[PDB]
């Protein structure tokens, strides 16, 4: 599923990401934009052999199981393929764990490099949220 901008904002909010660990909705929408371009089915291989999955490009080394990442943990206790569903529940549950891990949203390098410090509220402009 390729989400619309306000559509993903509404789902993220309904799932409780707005102000989660102090990160405003615009931060989460921004991260999704540059991680996946709002495409739930986005997958991207990492140099280390792991793969990122879904709207927030969650990695198979620590967070989800994809059967092909040696020495992997599955701390969200989900198959990585579940992070590609049209329903973002599994991605959101897992993202809550990731962001609570100690480094906040810096865990998303694209967030750090492209969203952090910027006018993130622009990502939710025009939305009936
Ligand atoms: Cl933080």
């Amino acid at each position: 599923k390729v989400f619309g901008r306000c559509e993903l904002a509404a789902a993220m909010k309904r799932h409780g990401l707005d102000n989660y660990r102090g990160y405003s909705l615009g931060n989460w929408v921004c991260a999704a934009k540059f991680e996946s371009n709002f495409n739930t089915q986005a997958t991207n291989r990492n140099t280390d052999g792991s793969t990122d999955y879904g709207i927030l490009q969650i990695n198979s080394r620590w967070w989800c199981n994809d059967g092909r990442t040696p020495g992997s943990r599955n701390l969200c206790n989900i198959p990585c393929s579940a992070l590609l569903s049209s329903d973002i529940t599994a991605s959101v549950n897992c993202a809550k764990k990731i962001v609570s891990d100690g480094n906040g949203m810096n865990a998303w390098v694209a967030w750090r490099n492209r969203c952090k410090g910027t006018d993130v509220q622009a990502w939710i402009r025009g939305c009936r949220l």
